[PDB]
């Protein structure tokens, strides 16, 4: 690579157990520059080296910081195509840093419109076969999440914050989430609400059956650190 | 334009009453060349002229052919149809051919990922205000349809054929459709199943509560004609 970078970490909370489920790793510059400032440097001649560097940096920092729950890693959209040769680097990093593979979750975001779902399906089912956890990252925004779910199911579906925002007072968003939550339960998929910013949102989601949540209400990302979570969701 | 073209029409069937709800207008070459063959010729400098031409030809043919139900027109992805309010050419065409605005439905497909929903929402609500019927064309494929429905609702949501293909055999697709149909009712949106190809699909969808359907099982598009619907579906 021509550049270097590091990671921030944002906690995912289990509101039913009031414990931390894990942390999502998010790229930052060496002086806490934005993720977009780093990702904008990636190109077709870069993507595979960068993707491997994100995974190894995330595992190594998580190890150094003493992470004992889940580590969630964003998978650079257009996949490594052949999940065989390229998965080696991740399995070796996990072994070398003694980070259990079943405590690593990969979050999947589509690059382009998914005409043939088999490719991304193949990668998700291969990762599951190795013991990784898997998630759909952007349900309710960007590309069609139902197009994905119709042909394969991840362990977790992360619901975009756009569907979450002000849900305690938005009847249309309440209907969407009530019916999507029933869908996820029918498919044996665990939902995770992203972008929770207020107690009012959290309380509605909790009453609606959501356990896993993420967002500034709980904690912002911590540069090269594991942020502690707002005690207010454990109180209230 | 440096090319010419015409329209085919494909019926939308109300499976409860067995009446034709309307027809979707689909671009064709003058010698029945494919829609892709025509649309491939559309570029940045002629998109607006091409869109207006599609509308006038569809209205003129539907009138010439004696259409008395709904005419459904595909709205060319509007990331460049930013300005809008060039709709007098549509209104004038309808009046010339004595075709009510209320019997014209526009089907909306996104041009790219919808980060700011206000642009596409602005167009749909303006068309509703003029009296047009509106539909989300590609729910369950392409770009996120839930992203749209969270912020505005059309009269109809068309469900992509990928979600209904062999739905009588596919428990995952069954759960997706059962929960989406409940969502559509909560939003007061009428569902329409696209791409029905077999009696088994039709019968499952009819039992699930879908009334409006479209697909080869009923009738293929008809070049400059209003096709008749399959007698087998009427009885069976
Ligand atoms: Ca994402
Ligand atoms: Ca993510
Ligand atoms: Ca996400
Ligand atoms: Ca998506
Ligand atoms: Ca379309
Ligand atoms: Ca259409
Ligand atoms: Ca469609
Ligand atoms: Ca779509």
């Amino acid at each position: 690579l021509d550049f270097d970078f590091t990671m921030a970490f944002q906690p995912i909370v289990n509101c039913r157990t009031k414990e931390i489920f894990g942390y999502e790793a998010l790229v930052r510059g060496l002086n806490n520059e934005s993720a977009y400032s780093v990702i904008s440097r990636v190109n077709e001649d870069n993507r595979y080296l960068f993707d491997q560097m994100c995974r190894v940096k995330a595992i190594a920092l998580a190890a150094k910081l003493g992470l004992t729950s889940k580590l969630s890693i964003n998978f650079l959209p257009n996949a490594i195509y052949v999940p065989e040769r390229c998965i080696r680097t991740t399995l070796e990093a996990a072994k070398r840093y003694q980070f259990p593979i079943e405590n690593i979750m990969f979050e999947f975001t589509e690059a382009e419109r998914v005409e043939d779902v088999n490719h991304i399906k193949r990668i998700v089912e291969y990762y599951k076969s190795l013991g990784f956890q898997t998630a759909i990252d952007d349900f309710g925004s960007g590309y069609s999440g139902l197009n994905l779910l119709a042909d394969f199911q991840t362990n977790i579906v992360k619901v975009d914050m756009g569907l979450i925002r002000n849900i305690h007072a938005d009847q249309v968003r309440q209907s969407i989430m009530k019916n999507c939550l029933k869908l996820f339960s029918d498919l044996n998929i665990q939902p995770l609400a992203e972008g929770v910013e207020s107690h009012a949102e959290f309380a509605w989601l909790k009453a609606a059956g959501v356990e896993l949540m993420q967002g500034y209400y709980f904690a912002k990302p911590g540069f090269e650190s594991l942020p502690s979570v707002n005690p207010e969701f454990s109180e209230a």
